[PDB]
């Protein structure tokens, strides 16, 4: 049994070292074509609205840029702000929050005075249909004009590249110095993870305030991917994150797109909860954590609910169809059962 134990932890990690390496190439070597297309529909944005600059520094990866798919992307677009709002976040609008002017008059003194509404709110709803209508002269004017088209019939700005990858640009306010009111239930008073010291840095990291549609209200929605990323640091978290993306993309890419590598990254964090302890994710505990996961995957689709780490009020099945995570429960706990059953199936997984 601890022969059975170690064979999953080695075939793992033949599966993280091929696979999931070749993953990480094919889908830079897609980001890399992806952005230059990206930088030049937003510079020519930018010539014609200075205030949507192109924060896409490659710094070594692109800042605000998020994988959804092999084929699909979110580039967050920083926005300069001057620091004129305050932000308000009262449960009235689930995962979402408010930006509001902070006296009266100085609506002069905001870079976005004409999208500001007269309760004295900035519109998220404004400022990015005014981002769509400069984004769709974009596309018909800049050099790659014949591999981009922008998607229609929605109020997402989404570019199409070569008829094959999907770009949302979403435009965004970092908000650092204040932890959301959503999210001051977090940490636990029990759990022993985080340590206090990794408390203090995740909170630090801030939180993104995006532009997009969610649940008529025009509020922020709130995103925590730079807090997300700091706390899975340590152990084997990662590396069972890139095998959980990894199985997806090639098994359980399904009709109505039920799974997202978003999904994967939630279960790590509440995995990680479950198993609070640093010696439980260690190198030899990364078959018990990813079978944990896979379980605790199936449990997921099979109870229709997958709650948002840091706002469990929000689930992340929500507008799925139930007979597509059912059909995802089926296909996933048929793939952990052949991964436990037999390691040696990752070879051909
Ligand atoms: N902002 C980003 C995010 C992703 N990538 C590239 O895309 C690959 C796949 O990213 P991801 O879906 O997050 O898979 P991971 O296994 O998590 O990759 P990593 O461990 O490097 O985060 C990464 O290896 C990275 O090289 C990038 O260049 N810039």
């Amino acid at each position: 049994d601890i022969a059975a134990q170690a064979k999953l932890v080695y075939h793992l990690n033949k599966y993280y070292n091929e696979k999931c390496q070749a993953r990480k190439a094919a889908i830079a070597k897609t980001i890399r074509e992806v952005c230059k297309v990206v930088s030049d529909v937003l510079k020519e944005v930018e010539v014609q609205e200075p205030r949507f600059i192109s924060s896409l520094n490659e710094m070594n990866r692109y800042e605000g840029l998020e994988v959804i798919s092999p084929t699909e992307f979110e580039v967050v677009l920083y926005l300069n702000q001057m620091g004129v709002f305050n932000f308000v976040d009262d449960g009235s609008l689930p995962g979402c929050a408010v930006l509001k002017l902070s006296d009266g008059r100085k609506r002069s003194m905001s870079l976005w005075v004409e999208f500001i509404t007269a309760s004295g709110y900035l519109s998220a709803r404004k400022i990015r249909s005014r981002f769509q209508t400069l984004v769709a002269q974009a596309v018909d004017k800049c050099s790659y004009r014949d591999v981009v088209k922008m998607v229609a019939d929605t109020s997402e700005v989404k570019l199409r590249i070569r008829d094959r990858y999907v770009v949302q640009i979403t435009p965004a306010f970092k908000c650092t110095g204040i932890w959301p009111r959503s999210a001051a239930h977090w940490p636990l008073p029990h759990i022993p993870w985080p340590g206090p010291n990794r408390v203090a840095e995740v909170k630090a990291e801030g939180f993104n305030l995006l532009s997009k549609e969610c649940h008529e209200s025009d509020a922020w929605v709130l995103q925590f991917a730079e807090a997300e990323n700091r706390l899975q640091m340590g152990g084997c978290r990662k590396k069972c994150l890139s095998i959980l993306k990894t199985l997806r993309d090639r098994h359980l890419e399904l009709p109505g797109q039920p799974l997202n590598n978003y999904h994967m990254k939630t279960l790590v964090s509440y995995e990680c909860e479950k198993h609070p302890r640093e010696s439980d994710w260690d190198e030899s505990c990364l078959g018990d954590r990813l079978n944990g996961i896979l379980l605790q995957l199936i449990s997921c689709l099979q109870c229709r609910r997958c709650p948002h780490y840091f706002l469990p009020n929000l689930d992340l099945f929500q507008g799925k169809p139930h007979s597509a995570l059912e059909n995802a429960a089926k296909q996933t706990w048929r793939l952990a059962r052949e991964i436990l059953t037999n390691p040696k199936s990752l070879e051909k997984l």
